[PDB]
């Protein structure tokens, strides 16, 4: 079995190997990359996402989210308070202000320590989940707006044509902006490109051990667990590496820098934080290997998780027994 310790693997494809996206994902899996839940892909030196980022300031962040924490430093939830619209140029200025900027630090490890010690005492503002793309249309390789769609994958594998679309999302971050522990909708893959700015630190639980994380979460968030049998779908709970280690949960960590891709694999729980002002682009995707995960994915029906239009068909076709209950939670 390849990668039996479930370590995060880092790949350096050549420009030739960067042509065929599906083929390269399958290669990484042949080497055991999915066992970690997360892989890093450093593009060939010849590649670029676009020519420059000099002209992005007028993008609008219609609903910036202030991420307010409750709990203790290593075990907390966050809620998202909506803020007034602002442009990317306005948000960058805010991220660089004395109130929100990255503190002085020695290295990524020192900054990580500072994040876990102090995150709860601040409320950073995240420009998350903005439909759009920063890839140039002429970028042919690993262009996250030009991937094969999940609807087409399901049709190819299963023969059923379904409605829905699959487009990318932009994320503008600042110091301490946080992504809570989650798997993707329908336990899909994700791919995330860090276009510019400061790093993003990731934590991940191997898919084979995801249920260990879920059991800890139920213990640590006991009211939330009574409310919903899949409350991590709400994407609000944080647990620190120290708490994970104290509770014997297998995990790994890595820091993504600008110009790098990360892939999350089906049922790979992940969480993390941004070091400072940055912009990432991410999208979900599927492969043949996903189908069995999609069929088994948990679902939130309590009403909290509310998701896209396109998840309807995935539930309806892959999980017909669950469909009626899940759709009630959507309405
Ligand atoms: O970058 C973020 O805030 C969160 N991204 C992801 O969870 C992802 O790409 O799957
Ligand atoms: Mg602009
Ligand atoms: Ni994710
Ligand atoms: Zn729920």
């Amino acid at each position: 079995a390849q990668n039996p310790n479930c370590n995060i693997m880092i790949f350096h494809p050549t420009k030739e190997e960067f042509n065929d996206f599906d083929k390269y994902i399958a290669y990484m899996e042949s080497q055991g990359a999915h066992r970690a839940g997360l892989a890093k892909i450093i593009p060939p030196k010849e590649w670029k996402a676009r020519e420059t980022y000099d002209n992005i300031s007028e993008i609008l962040i219609a609903t910036p989210l202030q991420q307010v924490a409750s709990g203790r430093a290593g075990v907390f939830t966050q809620y998202h308070k909506k803020k007034k619209a602002m442009t990317v140029g306005e948000y960058r200025h805010l991220a660089n202000s004395k109130k929100y900027q990255t503190p002085p630090h020695q290295n990524f490890e020192d900054l990580e320590r500072k994040y876990w010690k102090n995150r709860i005492y601040n409320s950073p503002i995240y420009g998350a989940d903005i439909s759009g793309s920063l890839f140039d249309e002429n970028t042919k390789q690993w262009n996250l707006g030009h991937l094969g769609t999940i609807q087409d994958l399901l049709e190819k594998e299963c023969g059923v044509v379904i409605e829905g679309v699959n487009t990318p999302y932009l994320y503008f971050g600042m110091w301490k902006t946080t992504f809570a522990w989650h798997t993707e909708d329908m336990d899909l893959y994700s791919i995330n490109y860090l276009h510019l700015g400061e790093p993003k630190t990731w934590y991940v639980v191997p898919p084979e051990h995801g249920q260990r994380l879920e059991r800890l979460a139920r213990e640590l968030f006991p009211g939330s667990s009574r409310g919903c049998g899949a409350f991590l779908r709400h994407k609000v709970a944080l647990i620190s590496p120290t708490v994970l280690k104290e509770n014997g949960i297998p995990f790994n960590r890595i820091t993504q820098e600008a110009g790098e891709f990360m892939v999350t694999f089906p049922y790979g729980y992940h969480a993390g934080f941004n070091h400072g002002f940055n912009c990432a682009e991410a999208i979900n995707f599927a492969t043949p290997r996903w189908i069995d995960y999609g069929k088994m994915a948990s679902q939130c029906s309590c009403g909290e998780a509310r998701v896209t239009f396109s998840m309807d068909a995935f539930v309806r076709i892959l999980q017909p027994e669950r469909y009626d209950l899940w759709k009630r939670g959507q309405d």
